[PDB]
């Protein structure tokens, strides 16, 4: 199931402005590249966009609150199987090779 796992699941942040950092964590014994869909690039700031997770490793994400209207919005984390040799964490999305989908809910209130 999944292949990764996101700590915490949820970024909750004080509609004025806030901050959360999360471990994106592996579980595959193959590398992974992933790719952060955001729903509203206006009141978060997320960081990186894509990058790899070494396998059975760990790598970070930063979501950045700025000031805005106390709402629920998202991010779709999608990854993807790669071989040690693939460079670019594009390459298998730009392919059309996620394997799976990761929602971390972000509550602004």
């Amino acid at each position: 199931h999944s292949m990764i796992n996101v700590d915490p699941p949820t970024g909750n942040y004080p509609a004025t402005g806030g901050n959360s950092t999360h471990n994106i964590t592996s579980e595959s014994d193959s590398r992974l590249a992933f790719k952060v869909k955001s729903s509203n690039n206006e009141h978060y700031r997320v960081r990186p966009v894509y990058g790899f997770v070494d396998a059975k490793g760990k790598s970070k994400l930063d979501i950045n609150r700025l000031p805005g209207p106390p709402k629920e919005d998202k991010i779709v984390i999608q990854y993807a199987e790669v071989p040690a040799e693939e460079t670019d964490p594009m390459a298998p999305f730009k392919a059309g090779a996620q394997q799976g989908e990761i929602i971390v809910k972000l509550i602004a209130a």
